[PDB]
């Protein structure tokens, strides 16, 4: 729209639905300020409010209600921020209640961005977490543009088996459609190995990097973070898919050379 | 040696998923000043309700009472050297905040809590939580190194009129104590500060704007300079110039929200 007036509010480029922790860097915790590297704007709605990942001994907090995750969607468009929206990242969901929500903020809001790119991250892993496939298949999946999911996540997700890659490619073939333009499946085979293999309509193309075994998390997370900064700032999908995974290399690194337990994000 | 994340500050306010206030606006503005902080959110608003609609609410006591324990369980205090407190949620998440900060006297007894008793405004009168007057007088105040009340904050902690510098300068000298150090009224702009020696009164330029969070922003700038070196009245008069900076950037930038410019 070209004969929309000057917005006083603030603007971004993305809206990263995810976890947020007090302590820690993971979801858009590790996220948000990933994305701000790469010079980009970001508005980070919460699934969870956490003090850490469960991954330590104790953890505190849990999912955001539905009536203020709801609200909070809402409030974007109300307050009129979302005009230099370009894409909207999904990552850890709390809730199917949750996914269904976002799913009709995203559904209304195509409406006015086509060029909007809802990329999303099947989280169903902590075998499967209840309710939460079927809301993804029903809700998030018409919708989504990108999917990054790991070889177990397709594997459900698809009900497909993958067993080699042309199994793991064909899986990803039956997700494509007129709105799902690609899957970017991982998987991660001490030292180990990250295979990434980029899938679409019209190519299949393959990347693998080594990787240091570590217990770090929000990697995925922060890998996330620099695939759409990657996309939206031009490079090519399968590009912007290796960058992304030397970036998450560059920081696990950097986040092992001051030995940290929890990732921490060096110059970019 | 620890090899968990580790953080100068510790910062215990509102947050908002659009807008600059809360944390939303001091976590970035202690970043600038080179510093590591952690943020516990009380509340967990859309925006703030100075608009139309605004959606979420308070942080569950369990929650926010867990925040804490876990800065501690995951041992990410080790440069633990300030705690800020502002725009609080219910007065049973100062109790806690209280029970928590008494705690880490323990372990830093050098520790340097500064407490921003956001009750209400003289144009106002109490706009938050009618419990939370009470609660701040009862158990933060007492533990507070150094506060930022506004004139009406502090005629609601002192039960004193403040509205004549002289009987504000005296309502804040009444409070000063071995544990409260000073005191940083505020009401162009007169912001005094308040020792238990010597009353300062620094005075800038003023804007008319409905910009919330500068507040926030204030408190955020205040204690990144005591923590980098500064005297207070220095601390407290680049805080005030700061805000006023920031606020000129973003008006300049024609927005309804505040906006960092680089320091
Ligand atoms: N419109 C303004 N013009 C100039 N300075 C301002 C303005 N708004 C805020 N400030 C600066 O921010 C400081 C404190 O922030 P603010 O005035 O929002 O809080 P307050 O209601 O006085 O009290 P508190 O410290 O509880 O927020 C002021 O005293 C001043 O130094
Ligand atoms: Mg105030």
């Amino acid at each position: 729209l070209l004969f929309n007036d000057k917005s006083r509010a603030l603007q971004a480029d993305i809206v990263a639905v995810q976890s947020q922790v007090v302590y820690g860097s993971v979801g858009n915790s590790i996220a948000v300020p990933a994305i701000k590297q790469n010079g980009l704007n970001v508005f980070a709605v919460p699934t969870v409010l956490l003090s850490n990942t469960p991954h330590y001994d104790t953890f505190y907090g849990g999912a955001i209600p539905d009536e203020w995750f709801s609200g909070y969607l809402r409030a974007l468009q109300e307050r009129d921020a979302l005009r230099q929206l370009r894409a909207v990242t999904t990552g850890y969901m709390g809730t199917a209640s949750q996914i269904k929500i976002l799913a009709e903020w995203l559904t209304a809001l195509r409406k006015d961005h086509p060029d909007l790119l809802i990329m999303v991250d099947p989280v169903i892993g902590d075998y499967v977490k209840p309710d939460l496939p079927e809301a993804y298949r029903q809700y998030l999946l018409p919708l989504a543009q990108g999917i990054t999911p790991n070889i177990f996540e397709l594997e459900i997700l698809t009900g497909k088996n993958c067993r080699d890659l042309d199994s793991a490619i064909a899986a990803a073939k039956s997700l494509l459609s007129d709105t799902l333009k690609w899957v970017v499946v991982t998987s991660a085979s001490e030292n180990q190995e990250m295979q990434v293999v980029v899938v679409t309509a019209d190519s299949v193309n393959v990347i693998s990097h080594s990787r240091v075994k570590t217990d770090l998390k929000g990697t995925g997370d922060l890998f996330c973070a620099q695939l759409i900064s990657g996309l939206l700032k031009g490079k090519a999908l399968t590009d912007a898919v290796h960058r992304a995974g030397l970036r998450v290399l560059e920081v696990m690194r950097y986040t092992q050379q001051h030995e940290s337990d929890e990732l921490i994000l060096p110059p970019l």
